[PDB]
């Protein structure tokens, strides 16, 4: 229902603080550490870069997160490590590096077994935000190559999706309909056709139900991704606090089988505007 509302947050840029204290701010369930944006064919071991954060240039390596993320996981928080994103360059490349990337993913970032770009870590999932991927072919090799390394070793990650609100999705549509992936996040910003807009719920509604229809199985498995504030969504569908808590949630079909919760487009906005702490206080 709606008190159960859990909440997710992208972090990764410099204006969002460290990762550590957007743990301790307890608002967060989930949060999504983006973006590995950079991989294809021809890179073996993708290396990732936070713009001013850690990398290559910041002169400051990702490995030093290790603590943060463990401090994290410790407090209940689950981090995922989100790829895609708004910019890079990013393909799954072939049925054989689909392969390759999902062993490298499991390796570096799901089992400690090896120092990765984030230290010796065992993140809590992996999170498809295949949003301007060079083509739509091989995401869902992807998502079904991490499933069987998943079945292999009886582990516990997720595997999660950030769709665009319009059914179907572009270049996920064939990887959610292997009915795969645990969540997902649809991105209900940045459309006119399936976004809110003030007083107006009827295509939001609308889109949450085609939603529920399209992604089996019947589970709590959907979120709502929104923009934290109306900068971070220049397409529009920002949503007050206030219209979400009472004008929104209340009128959506299904939300007491269906709905886990929502996602904020990003740690920055959310500062800025204290979105989530006033969702809390609602809720």
């Amino acid at each position: 229902d709606i008190s159960s509302t859990e909440i997710a947050v992208y972090w990764g840029q410099r204006e969002d603080g460290l990762l550590r204290d957007t743990c301790k701010t307890n608002n967060y369930k989930i949060v999504f550490i983006s973006f590995l944006d950079k991989f294809g064919c021809e890179i073996r071991k993708p290396e990732l870069e936070l713009e001013g954060v850690c990398g290559p240039s910041v002169g400051n390596p990702c490995s030093f997160l290790e603590s943060q993320i463990k401090e994290c996981q410790r407090m209940g928080v689950k981090v995922f490590l989100a790829l895609g994103g708004p910019k890079g360059t990013y393909s799954a490349c072939s049925a054989d590096y689909a392969k390759d990337l999902a062993e490298y993913l499991h390796t570096y970032f799901l089992s400690e077994r090896r120092e990765g770009p984030l230290g010796k870590v065992a993140l809590d999932g992996i999170h498809f935000d295949i949003q301007k991927p060079v083509d739509e072919l091989n995401w869902d090799n992807l998502l079904e190559e991490l499933y069987q390394i998943k079945d292999v070793y009886q582990s516990t990650f997720l595997l999660s999706a950030a769709p665009g609100c319009l059914s179907p999705d572009e270049y996920l549509d064939n990887a959610i309909q292997t009915r795969h992936f645990d969540y997902i996040f649809v991105r209900f910003y940045n459309d006119r056709s399936c976004q809110y807009s003030t007083g107006n719920i009827q295509r939001i509604r609308n889109a949450w139900l085609s939603w529920t229809k399209s992604v089996y199985p019947r589970d709590k498995n959907l979120f709502l991704e929104l923009p934290a504030s109306q900068a971070t969504a220049p397409g529009g569908g920002y949503i007050p606090p206030s219209a979400l808590i009472g004008q929104v949630l209340p009128y959506l079909p299904d939300l007491q089988t269906r709905y886990a919760g929502i996602a904020l487009w990003n740690r920055q906005a959310d500062k800025e505007t204290g979105y989530s702490t006033n969702i809390i206080r609602y809720l």
